[PDB]
């Protein structure tokens, strides 16, 4: 009740945090930990409300709308001057149900990396790749790898035209309100097929083919972010990292990730931790204390932003952030993933249609709470005889109707798809491709 307990992942500063925490405690006689255990973000949810949690929690905000749902961390209200000490789409990253619920440290998104030795003018648009590619060709090796299997590393593409997750306004995300079906979306994913019909990129690539590729100097660009740097510092290839390509003279507009520190809500040094977090991390000296142990990449705060953003790879990080969308902290975010990644991955290979891909997904991440639901019903049933899977329809409350279609029902498979249809009946098709996507899976 007279300390401060600080969690942060292993692969961060905690050294450089704990110096923070040093000079916090020479100043005011308050011990301050830091710890980095295994699993934290799991832990998390299940010390917290309890005895032995941490005061502030370090992770991605992407978590922090999971925390806060259920709880867990201290609505934060700082002064308007400090509120303008960082960039203001930041805290847009930790803000949930219109409340603040941690503070932005750093900031992370896809950057386009590139071989100066191959290519010291990289293409400012993805309409150049194509042609440059044919160059590059005669030469044996190509323009541009990344990975095509993670809708992550293809969305900042697809997301360029006017594509979004969900909608985001006045501090709220609309989950009805998805921009996987609209006109730029469907634009910038034919411009992926076609990179691929014309062989200018493989629909098998992935993350690992993408890294050896441009690490062994085969290719020319790859886009990925802070995280891969190092190995790229061990390659021994001349390398920079750039805006992204724009598409229709638009912006391609990754995800952004922002790293967060929350404040417990069953902490009794909430006052403490607003004075820590506010006071000495959020400086000049405390970032750069923990830049020092390990690298925050961009970072939140716009004095010492403008000092990092002097190395060019810092500045192209943090513009593409800005120009990019912040990862919706949502737990409907998971029908999007999959949804999309699906669509992507069906585009590449020809096996749907652009058109039929994102109509698809459209209509799963629009309907995620009822996916979510039939899933989870699917999953339960197929582990079921025919016969338990029918006494499962009656303890769900089924009525006789269904019921009698259940009783004709000769597999598990159809009893499944007849009760999601009971529950939600205007959507047959969607609970079909439920059904048959958790039995594809088991």
């Amino acid at each position: 009740e007279g300390k401060l307990v600080i969690w942060i992942n292993g692969d961060k500063g905690y050294n450089g945090l704990a110096e923070v925490g040093k000079k916090f405690e020479k100043d005011t006689g308050i011990k301050v930990t830091v710890e980095h255990p295994d699993k934290l973000e799991e832990k998390f949810p299940q010390v917290a409300a309890t005895g032995d949690g941490p005061d502030i929690i370090f992770w991605a905000h992407d978590r922090f709308g999971g925390y806060a749902q259920s709880g867990l961390l201290a609505e934060i209200t700082p002064a308007a001057a400090f509120q303008d000490k960082l960039y203001p789409f930041t805290w847009d990253a930790v803000r949930y149900n219109g409340k603040l619920i941690a503070y932005p440290i750093a900031v992370e998104a896809l950057s386009l990396i590139y071989n100066k030795d191959l290519l010291p003018n990289p293409p400012k648009t993805w309409e150049e790749i194509p042609a440059l590619d044919k160059e590059l060709k005669a030469k044996g090796k190509s323009a541009l790898m990344f990975n095509l299997q993670e809708p992550y590393f293809t969305w900042p593409l697809i997301a360029a035209d006017g594509g979004y997750a969900f909608k985001y306004a006045a501090g709220k995300y609309d989950i009805k309100d998805v921009g996987v079906d609209n006109a730029g979306a469907k634009a910038g994913l034919t411009f992926l097929v076609d990179l691929i019909k014309n062989k200018h990129m493989n629909a098998d690539t992935d993350y690992s083919i993408a890294e050896a590729a441009f690490n062994k100097g085969e290719t020319a660009m790859t886009i990925n972010g802070p995280w891969a740097w190092s190995n790229i510092d061990t390659s021994a290839v001349n390398y920079g990292v750039t805006v992204l390509p724009t598409f229709k003279g638009q912006p391609s507009k990754p995800f952004v990730g922002v790293l967060s520190a929350g404040i417990n809500a069953a902490s009794p040094n909430k006052e403490l931790a607003k004075e820590f977090l506010e006071n000495y991390l959020l400086t000049d000296e405390g970032l750069e204390a923990v830049n020092k142990d390990k690298p925050l990449g961009a970072v939140a705060l716009k004095s010492y932003e403008e000092e990092l953003a002097k190395d060019p790879r810092i500045a192209a990080t943090m513009e593409n952030a800005q120009k990019g969308e912040i990862m919706p902290n949502i737990p409907q975010m998971s029908a999007f993933w999959y949804a999309v990644r699906t669509a992507v991955i069906n585009a590449a290979s020809g096996r749907q249609t652009v058109d039929a891909a994102l109509a698809a997904a459209q209509t799963n991440a629009a309907a995620a709470d009822k996916v979510a639901v039939m899933a989870a019903m699917a999953r339960a049933a197929l582990e079921m005889s025919l016969e338990e899977a029918a006494q499962y329809a009656v303890e769900l409350g089924a009525g006789p109707e269904t019921l009698k279609r259940i009783r004709q029902a000769t597999s598990v498979r159809e009893v499944a798809i007849l009760i999601a249809i009971s529950w939600y009946p205007e959507n047959e098709e969607l609970a079909k491709k439920v059904v048959d996507r958790v039995l594809l899976e088991h």
